[PDB]
């Protein structure tokens, strides 16, 4: 997936989509290079 925003983690709104499909718009703790 990828994590599409301007304002890197938790922080305004950052887009993303997850591979079902999953896609929501919702900034949260991202932390550091995610996993599935």
């Amino acid at each position: 997936g990828w994590i599409f925003g301007t304002t890197l983690d938790s922080k305004t709104q950052s887009l993303l989509i997850v591979n079902n499909v999953v896609i929501k718009v919702c900034e949260f703790q991202f932390c550091n290079d995610p996993f599935l």
